[PDB]
């Protein structure tokens, strides 16, 4: 049975006038490992992978601004907002060199930070990450009508903000195996008040789909161009059928990206961490040992 508890002691750092929550476990020496979550999760999504890495490495998993146990100021919560906060989070913790373990929107932050700081990244493990979606035909059929609704200010805000559809609908429909009530309540916890659900709506409105928004497509195309050139060791977890990364796209990127190893986790949609945390955690620890 996949674990449901969150036993990590809370840590907080002040940043741009707000406090951000982060997990900090493992031995201090070595290269720290930085876990970046996405929408609509938090560091809770890493709770069963970190125990495979914490024996030998320091594990840092922050809650994005406006999410988890972090502060929730009245922001627009655009992707630029998360960039400015994650930039100053990494600097506030004195993280000189890091290994990235990123997912969903945490991967957009991780890849964009790596492009701007390539000398400070010693490895990138990633899964179901932000890539350009050329047309809506490359988006999964069963989720197309829902995400097109999300990307409007009338229907999309009614579903995500008023009815909490991204937590009540999108989250369980992004995991193959059934979630428990305790696991749902952990994801419901940061967004009990509808006024705090702004990040849950802006994030899908930022997804680079069909060239829109053009500023996010351009940004993702740049760090995807840097990925193809960089020699940084890469670990690519993928699931079947997946959501953002279909198996065929993972097969192409495993061979086209330099020093990229691909791992099949079995059945999976978007939250691969909830479908096979033991394989993901153990494969990260093994892969870290082959980098020294
Ligand atoms: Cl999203």
């Amino acid at each position: 049975g996949i674990g449901t508890g969150f036993p990590f002691d809370p840590h907080y750092v002040e940043v741009l006038g707000e406090r951000m929550h982060y997990v900090d476990v493992g031995p201090r020496d070595g290269t720290p490992v930085l876990f970046l979550h996405g929408n609509p999760t938090s560091s809770y999504v890493w709770r069963n992978i970190i125990p495979h890495v914490a024996p030998t490495h320091r594990c840092i998993a922050p809650d994005l601004i406006g999410m988890g146990k972090s502060d929730k100021p009245d922001l627009g919560y655009f992707f630029d907002d998360h960039v400015r906060f994650m930039d100053a989070f990494i600097e506030a913790l004195g993280l000189e060199e890091v290994v990235l373990v990123i997912h969903d929107w945490g991967s957009a932050l991780g890849f964009h930070w790596a492009k701007r700081n390539p000398e400070r990244v010693k490895g990138i493990a990633f899964m179901e990450f932000i890539r350009p979606i050329p047309t809506w035909d490359e988006w999964p059929e069963f989720a197309r009508e829902t995400f097109q609704a999300f990307r409007t200010t009338d229907v999309g805000r009614k579903l995500i903000i008023d009815q909490n559809v991204f937590i009540e609908g999108t989250l369980p429909w992004g995991v193959v195996r059934p979630l428990t009530e305790v696991e749902m309540d952990h994801y419901r916890e940061p967004f009990l008040n509808p006024v705090d659900r702004e990040p849950l709506w802006r994030f899908p409105n930022e997804l680079p789909i069909a060239g829109e928004p053009a500023n996010i497509v351009a940004l993702v195309e740049e760090y995807m161009d840097w990925l193809h050139q960089s020699p940084v060791p890469k670990l690519l977890f993928w699931g079947t059928p997946g959501v953002l990364i279909p198996p065929a796209e993972a097969a192409r990127l495993a061979k086209s990206l330099p020093n990229c190893k691909a791992v099949d986790i079995g059945p999976g949609l978007n939250l691969l961490q909830e479908d096979n945390p033991d394989l993901i955690g153990s494969e990260i620890a093994r892969w870290l040992s082959t980098l020294e």
